[PDB]
């Protein structure tokens, strides 16, 4: 027995060779298929996942993420919000890796790259809500934040709607300016927006900003349209929020996990009792959000574990097919299983 | 920026080349050290831990635990207890690694087998421990469960005391008849002897066994010497304990983490006002152990993160003074940091 490692080499490989178009779409696939089971009481929700807050060289958070499928694998992304990495080590903000293990025997069976993994199954969440919230003739998507969730934010959702427009904002005029050749693969055209405009013209927004706690929000409660329909993604401290309050309450809201959206989404603004069905139940049964796609909505979006499993699937699939990926011995399998000291 | 990866067999040849006595003699003196940091508050206990219940083929758990050491690496080990592991599929039951983390950026930057260190580290905790608590020339061992546990349980403390005998039982003829050659390394003879004759002849005991929930005590209710100390290891299930009652509410208990031991270690037995003064401050000050030698005594241990880091430290320096290791690219650090498909 040894663990299946794909290097950062092999993640890039796979997209290479699937196609980001379809491997995106795979995901969509796979994650709204595991909602409705979720929906239907045939999977659970992940357990609340913990984290441990740190200070410098600004606010962030690294977190531990678990989800079991009894009697397959257990998977467990830990990542890290670390919103200085961009513009003082060029590393990215959201920086994990993704493990699975052996439910059976608890052993360590694969482990790879979290970074890229987390970006599409994070739009690929906001594309599965708003195919269901958002009118199916949405025409111009609205980003604030145009980091690198806006880029599988917009890729995901120029599948799932016809978009034509994508109206973008961020307070660091490098990183907007950047968005439209980030953004150029999608065949979206971008404009350069203020935060005003975006929420007076836009049918659907997403917001993913590194805002720091307490410095919300990222779009002003003005002129929206009756139909608007927000994915509210920026998620990490307590106290970080991303929409105008009175916004929030003038919605129908819906959580992907409704106890992580009460202590780090936007659901931080509101009371347990206001939130309405969540991801899951609407994605079983759309019953529920078709009468919400003419109304304000917004998806509060925090990420949880079960989206990474799902992910991580795709990715296992087609690096098989392939035969990508190293193997490493690294968890200690002594010849006498009673003996800590029997180095095969 | 890669991942230092420890394979199974570099941590193997650091054993090797080390040696076990001189590196299990290391890692109780980092343990010592470090607990008194704790108990001088220079340092401060890990969290509790968190894990997932799993019943087949028996009831096991697979946990995540967490230990940050701010503005430098965040530790985690994920460790499951399988306790059919042994007999149906060979492995140990204790089956784990040890990651670290950078603290400023979040990246992965080392990762190591956990199945040695565990057993290396529980035993150290044990023979720190004893050293406060048992008699010092405690001459007489008693063992209850002979698996991989009490390998380095006998070891560790045949390290710290005059141990002559260890007197051994297990519910498992097989796993008892075989401890002797698995344990004739440390020199210290071997007698198989039920539990009752143990209890009353052994000078210090270590409890390490996978009794199931509710099927205590392994070590009966009966007489025992009037300076007994007893290292209670055995440690997975909420409601597992192996210590009768009565002989905890005589005893003199130190917890190695109150929280976690009121969760899940014999102190669940326990009025929370009746505990000791926790391990790291008996290493502190030892004020608190002064004359308990000579009285009943239990240490409760049930493990915590802040001793996986100090050992994988332990394991790094001789790694890093040795170039062992590989190096993996494993998280994906594009070239554009706020593009996720730059695949760079
Ligand atoms: N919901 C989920 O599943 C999920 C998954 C991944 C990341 N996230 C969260 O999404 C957020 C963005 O992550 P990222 O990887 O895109 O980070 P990033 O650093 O790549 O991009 C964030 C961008 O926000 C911009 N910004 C900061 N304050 C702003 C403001 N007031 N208005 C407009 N723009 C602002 C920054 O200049 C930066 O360009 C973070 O909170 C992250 O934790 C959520
Ligand atoms: N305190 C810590 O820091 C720490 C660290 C690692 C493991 N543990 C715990 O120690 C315990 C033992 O772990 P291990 O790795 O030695 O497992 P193991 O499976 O190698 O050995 C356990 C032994 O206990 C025996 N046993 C079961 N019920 C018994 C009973 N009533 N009386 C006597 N023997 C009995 C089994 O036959 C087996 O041989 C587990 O609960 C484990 O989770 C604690
Ligand atoms: O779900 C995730 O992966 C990210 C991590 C920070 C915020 N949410
Ligand atoms: O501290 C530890 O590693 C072990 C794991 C299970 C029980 N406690
Ligand atoms: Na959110
Ligand atoms: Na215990």
């Amino acid at each position: 027995m040894e663990t299946w490692v794909l290097g950062r080499r092999d993640v890039a490989e796979v997209v290479a060779a699937v196609g980001r178009d379809e491997l995106m779409r795979r995901i969509i696939d796979r994650l709204t298929g595991g909602l409705a089971e979720i929906g239907r009481g045939e999977r659970h929700l992940s357990p609340l996942r913990g984290g441990l807050e740190r200070s410098e060289p600004v606010p962030g958070i690294w977190e531990w993420m678990p989800h079991r499928e009894p009697g397959d694998h257990i998977t467990l992304k830990t990542v890290g919000y670390s919103p200085a990495n961009p513009a003082r080590f060029g590393l990215p903000t959201i920086l994990g890796t993704v493990a699975r293990y052996d439910d059976t025997t608890g052993a360590l069976t694969a482990l790879m790259d979290g970074v890229l993994l987390t970006a599409l199954r994070t739009g690929a969440a906001s594309a599965v809500a708003s195919r269901l919230l958002a009118r199916p003739d949405s025409h111009t998507l609205g980003l604030i934040g145009t980091g690198a969730q806006a880029v599988t934010q917009l890729h995901a959702l120029s599948l799932v709607l016809p978009l034509q427009r994508a109206l973008v904002w961020d307070t660091d005029p490098a990183h907007r300016e950047s968005f439209a050749r980030r953004a150029a693969f999608t065949g979206v055209s971008v404009e350069i927006a203020e935060p005003a405009r975006i929420a007076a013209e836009a049918d659907v927004i997403s917001t993913a900003t590194s805002v720091a706690v307490g410095q919300g929000p990222v779009l002003p409660d003005t002129g929206v349209r009756e139909h608007l329909h927000i994915n509210a993604v920026g998620a990490d401290l307590v106290g970080k929020t991303e929409l105008p309050l009175g916004l929030l309450e003038r919605a129908f809201v819906t959580a992907d996990h409704p106890e992580q959206a009460l202590r780090e989404g936007e659901c931080q603004q509101l009371s347990a009792d206001r939130l309405g069905p969540q991801l899951a139940h609407l994605c079983a049964d759309p019953a529920a959000a078709a009468g919400r796609q003419d109304t304000l909505s917004v998806f509060d979006s925090t990420g949880f574990a079960f989206e990474d499993a799902l992910a991580m699937e795709v990715f296992l699939e087609a690096a098989a097919e392939r035969d990508l990926g190293i193997r490493v011995g690294i968890e200690h399998h002594p010849g006498d299983a009673l003996d800590p000291y029997a180095l095969q």
